[PDB]
């Protein structure tokens, strides 16, 4: 991505609570992943573990 | 750091190894990391968060 160096946090919670998780869950992602989506995503994945099909 | 485009994945696990973890941990908090010392602490900090005192 064009900038891998903080920014912003908010957009980030918004980012990852559109993936279908609580706020509560993505404030910690965000939290654990020095504030970045791309590496929050991971967590989330671990913490949940969504399904498909 | 000085750096953090991704980079050699060895030099990252040998380096949280130091720290107290198994190499089962920290290969697989690596991988969440986005293969990023920075954050993988936070995350074995949440596997595991080991004591001090």
């Amino acid at each position: 991505g064009s900038s891998g160096s903080s920014g912003n946090v908010d957009a980030k919670i918004a980012k990852l609570m559109g993936e279908g998780y609580a706020f509560e869950e993505v404030k910690r992602a965000l939290e654990i992943a020095q504030n970045n989506v791309e590496v929050a995503r991971s967590i989330l994945r671990e913490f949940s573990g969504p399904s498909s099909g």
